[PDB]
Parts: structure tokens; C-alpha cells; sequence
């Protein structure tokens, strides 16, 4: 359409730029064929990965899906994650949220949208988990702090797969992470949980829950 | 493992610039609030979609998985695929390969990665599937061809999706796009099946098909 | 293997034994031909429904998986769910578990038994839901205890689907049961959540619940 | 619905003239506390498998889905499988179809009957696959013809899973067996493939796919 017209038209633009500006840009990504960390970010891909860690081209493997989510069951997903651990060897996971996320907003409305919504029964079991916390709290607030707190319960069920406790049972050094950007100011915030064990996975899991669940007088 | 440190500071490093610079990024960003595009990519992610597309920031809503895949059940997808269409109203989906792809070479190298190799076995079956024309290849130059031709089969599974299907039934404006774009120059590449409704979907597929069995 | 060549053998008398009476099981099949009833119960399957129920044969349309469970974003399940409800317009589905249920075991056991493990993290995710009840419990009844709150909580996961809310919302007959028979008794005890809508499906889940948390004298 | 009270009535009763007859059952059931036998049917179960294969109460692990489908990346269907296999130690797998099925017709089918056609996508490229063959074949023997096509499938399908080859290299035994029955008299009958290695699943589907591709005159 007039849309994907335009866009062939930046692609070829930008493409051959490189092509004249004689740019190393393809060539230095090409010596990073295998990368380091595995990201897992959000659909809505408010403020792109790259942007955010300035990494080197190559250097992130990605996955998104609505929320950043790393459902027990989901073989997407998981898959992703075997082969990040146990073929590229990654010893880096980050799941990242983000605010004012569409996903997270999906999961609190009482719309119902259909397919998407069975995805969504997973956050909402993460908002009733902590409705105390979150009812104990202003309704404007919350949606930033239940995007704050779903990244925490992923990265304890990435935490929980059978992949990762195995990598950590034979000794692969392997460390899981968990931030949050508010779309506004672009900053990495660490949401409290990171392990490289169970043992740390369980503590630093537990500290974040605490620590988010002392509130102050601004609800 | 500085790295994670490191990734901080530029993290720190770039979001400070802009602030103190007054950079109106954010504030651009956040006019964008719904995108325009669904684009399902490969988790290699050699070459941003951001960049391949030099797109306004926010346009873009992003799905990637091993070797960018549309697998009949994949819930994960899926829901991607009907929040975008029923929710969001996105009218162009695209699904976009690239050469080099470290997960259609797993699918064809012979070897137990473990749970990965069942999620590859969808790739496999698209390559016995073109085994005739495939067969004819070296290893090598077999793996370009089966990039280009995963990314067809993808585009036609998406479009037998019933989420896919019931958007054209009822009217909805809706175009499904299969792209490849070598990693050495950056050029994204139409393969042939482009569809907006079943019928165009049918006939691009089976065009594209043939014009890629020709050698 | 003898056990082929056997179970082969098996069958075969039980189908010449059949059509030698010229029997009409074969028959008395053919006109149930649509279900009326979705059975989604455990891989286990140590009681059969089809004996359980003593349901005349098909009419019943089964679903089985370790543990009996309803997840969310299974699409295995949810499709046999949406393809009985919308396509069978079957008006009743039942979740029904048991008693000494491996998949229960093997979701409380600490060991690492490899992928089923993460389809069973749904089960110890309930099982922290409850953690305060379950805990108050006895061991040897513990087991018990989570093999019930599953099911409850399996029933509130159907009833949360979209196809179920779509069913009850268009104005389609559909009501949703939750039982848990014993091993040895091959009773089916009904555990309170029976939605036939979206409000019924919180009162019942809610009260059910509020039951099982009311602890008897065995239980310490 | 009082049907649920009429059948709830059933098993009072049924149950019933076990415990004051001191019915053993209950107490053999029991007795076997571990399956043997891993049983993969389609959810219509017309005819059950404890009549067709007549074995003893309790030896069967079972698993069903519309079409008894082994689709490469099911989370439900692959966590039985491996459970069974890596944990019960079962060696014998048995996919089973049966003729005048619902999935098979539904699948063949141009009606959008909604989720479940995506479920069924995967028949319909079964069917694709074996086109000419389908295609040389009459209308109304096509749905049985493909019936049968697809226990050999998926029987193929669950030999190339990771979790079976696994068990296989790892020198546990393991047979996967087809078989489809007819609705109008319950003969099992043997699709062709059995496997008990990567190589036997090879050559026996192979000749199994061979076989059904010879077409008697009677289409
Ligand atoms: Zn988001
Ligand atoms: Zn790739
Ligand atoms: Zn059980
Ligand atoms: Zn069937």
C-alpha cells in the first residue's frame, strides 16, 4: 500500500546509503555472528532494545511477545531460551518491561478482546497474587506498579524451567535479570530480582516482592 | 561479565544525553501510541527492524521467535497476530526472514539440540515439503534457498490463520507481506506471496513457489 | 514383545465375540453419534469415565492430561474446549480429577523430573495460592487436599476462557462441573464450582473455596 | 440439568454394588500402580480403549486430543509423552484413530469453525502432502484414506520428537505403534508404522506411506 510502498523506500534509501558511505556496519556486525545476551522485551517495542543498551550489532538475541512474558507452558518461548542456554551458550537473560504498557492495561480492562485475552489470564493471576499490595494502592498508580511487579514474577518463572535449573545444575554460568524503562525518560531501572542460581533466585525473588510492597504516603 | 554493568552505563550514558540535551525523542515517541505494522522477525535479529525500515519510533509492533516462525498453534504467536488485527486494527503484517539464519541452519544441520529440534521440525517438514528443488543444492547455497522459501510458507500459514481469515471475512483492511534481506547489504527483498484476501493469498503462494523453483 | 502380539489378541476375541452375536454395541454407537458431555480428566486414568458415569458409549468427549489442568494459554485443550462448545454445542464439560494422582506427586516431589516439570509448575503455582491452608494440613493429607484445589481452580480457569465467556455471553446453554472421585470408593464428590455463568463462576469458586479452608479434626 | 443428577445417579449406584459386594476391583486397580502402555487417541473415543484392547484396569496411560495428533510443538501432548517415557519407564506408545471421525471430516471441511480449524491446519497439510494420492481416491473413501494417513504421521511425528530419540540413543527401549479401528466393528488394525529405533521409523514409515499409496479399483 501507500505504507509499505514508503517503507521499501526508506529501506532503499538507508540500504544504499551504507552502499556509498562505504560503511563497516554489516561487516562489524558480522563479527558478532553469536550473541551474549537474550532479550526479552515486549511487543509494544516502545523504545527498541539497541537504543536502550547501545550494544554492538549482533549482540542480542530477541524475543517479544505482549507483556514479556515466560509462560510455564509456552514452547515459543521456552524454545527460545534452550537455545540461547544450551546451543548459543548466553549467559545473560534479560526480560525488560516497560510503562504504560498495552499489554499490561489489556490484562486490568475488563474488556473482553478475544484470543489475546487467555494470554492475558496470566498477568491477571499476577494482579490478584498481589491485589492487596495493588488495591492498597491508587488506581493511577498501578498500572506501573504491576508492570514493575510482572517483571519480577517472570523472571522468577524463567528462574523455575526446567532449561535454566539444569544449565545451573551442571555448572553453566548463567544469570538472570529483570528491568523496567519508563517510556518517558528511557532509564533501566532493575526491578530487584537477578539470579545465577536458584538459591539467589528464590532470595532476590522474594526481596523484590518486599521491597515493592512497602509503599509510601503518595500511594 | 562487566557486560551487565557496562550495559548500564551506556544505558545511563544515553538516557542523560538526552535529557540534558532536552532530546524531544520521548516526546515524539509518545505521539505514536498505536503501530502501523506487525512485524515478525527472527530472534537473530541481525539487523533491527527499526533500522531496515528507518520507521517513526513506536510504529512497529514486534513479534520474534527461532526462524521466524507462524506455526498453526503457537499460542504465543497467535495472540500477537489477533491483539494486532482484532485490537489494535494494524493492517499490514510482516513476516521478515533473513540470509545467515542460525535457526534454519539448526533445522537442517543433523544433530539433537534438545527442545529447540521440535521447534525446527516445522522447518524440516517445509524443507522435505520442497525436498525436490532443495535436493538439487549444495548444503550451502540449500540454506539461502530455504530462508527464502520458510519465509513463503510462513506468510501462507499466517494467512490460513482463522484470525487472518475472519478479518477479510468481515471487510477488515488487511495485507500479509514475506521479506528477506541479506545481512551483508541490508536490502529487504519481496519473495512473492503478498495477500489481502484468501483468493490473492492462494495465487501469490502458488506464483511464488514456481518462480522459486527456477534455477 | 508379546504384550503387541497379546493385546492384538485381545481384541480380536472381543470384536469376533461380538460379531458372532451379531451384537449391536456396534449400533447402539452409531446413533450417539454427537456427544452431550466433554470429560477433561488425568492421563492417569485410573477409574475410566465411560464406567464411572456408565454413560451409554458415545456420548461422552474426552480430553486427558497429566494432572487434568486448564491452562490458560494451552492450545491443545482450548481447542478441544471452543470444537465441543461451538462446533459440538455439547451443553456440559466436566474437570474431573482423582485421588493419588501421580502428576499431584510428582508436582509437590522436589526432584527434577525434566519438561513435564514446567507443565506442572502451574500445579505448584496453585499450591502457594493455598500455601497457608495446605500448610495448617496434615502430610499424608496434604496430597489430597491440592488434588481438590486443583480441580476447583481448573473449573475457574475454564470459566475464565474467552470460549466460555463468548458461549454464556451469545446466550448458549453451557454449564461447567468440577468433581474428584477416590480411587477406591469410585465416588464422584462434587467440590462447589458449578458456573453456568461468568457470576455463578466467581460465587461457587469463591464459596468452594472457603469450604476447603475450613479444616477438619484429622487434619492438623 | 438433571442429566447431570440421572448420571451422577449412575455412579452412586454402580459404586455402590462394589463396596457391599466387596467387588475387588478397587483393590486390583490398585494393584497396578504403574501403566505400561502410553495410549495417544482421538477425543470422540467412539469405541474406549480399555474395550479394544480388553487389557487390565489401570495399565493404560492415556492422552486425547481432537485427531489424536503428536503436532511437533505441543506443550500438552510432548509433557505426556516424556513424563511417560523418561519417568514411568512406559515402552510401548500406541497413536489409535478410527474411521468416521469428526476431526478427520471437520479438517476436510471448508467451514471456519473457529480455534480448533487452526488445530486442524496441520491435518489439512497431512492432506496436502498426500494430494495425488487423496486426490486419486473417492469422495466418500477420502475421509478414511486420510484417516489412516494421519496415524501414520503422526506415529512419525512422535518418533521424531526429541524426548523418544533421546530415549532411544540413550538405549531404553521404546516401540511406537498405528493402529486405526472401525467404528463399525472395533478390529484394530496396524497402519504399517511400528518403530523401536530412528532407523525401523525410517524404513517402516517408508513402506507404510508405500502401501496405502496402492489403490484398490473400488476408489
Ligand atoms: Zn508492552
Ligand atoms: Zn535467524
Ligand atoms: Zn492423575
Ligand atoms: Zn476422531
Amino acid at each position: 500500500m501507500d505504507k509499505i510502498k514508503q517503507l521499501f523506500a526508506n529501506n532503499y534509501s538507508w540500504a544504499q546509503r551504507m552502499k556509498e558511505e562505504n560503511s563497516t556496519y554489516f561487516k562489524e556486525l558480522a563479527d558478532h555472528q553469536t550473541p551474549h545476551y537474550l532479550w526479552i522485551g515486549c511487543s509494544d517495542s516502545r523504545v527498541p532494545a539497541e537504543k536502550l543498551t547501545n550494544l554492538e550489532p549482533g549482540e542480542l538475541f530477541v524475543h517479544r511477545n505482549v507483556a514479556n512474558q515466560v509462560i510455564h507452558t509456552d514452547f515459543n518461548c521456552l524454545s527460545v531460551v534452550q537455545y540461547a542456554v544450551d546451543v548459543l551458550k548466553i549467559e545473560h537473560i534479560i526480560i525488560c518491561g516497560h510503562t504504560n504498557c498495552g499489554g499490561i492495561h489489556a490484562a486490568m480492562a475488563d474488556k473482553d478482546l478475544g484470543l489475546i485475552n487467555n494470554w492475558l489470564l496470566h498477568i491477571r493471576d499476577i494482579w490478584f497474587k498481589h491485589g492487596h499490595l495493588l488495591g492498597k494502592l491508587s488506581p493511577e498508580k498501578r498500572a506501573d506498579m504491576l508492570t514493575k511487579i510482572n517483571v519480577a514474577e517472570q523472571v522468577y518463572n524463567l528462574g523455575r524451567t526446567s532449561i535454566v535449573k539444569s544449565a545451573w545444575e551442571r555448572g553453566q554460568k548463567l544469570s538472570l535479570h529483570g528491568w523496567v524503562y519508563d517510556v518517558n525518560d528511557g532509564f533501566l531501572v532493575d526491578q530487584g530480582v537477578m539470579a545465577t542460581s536458584r538459591e539467589t533466585l528464590e532470595i532476590s525473588y522474594r526481596n523484590a516482592i518486599a521491597r515493592l510492597s512497602i509503599l509510601d504516603e503518595e500511594n
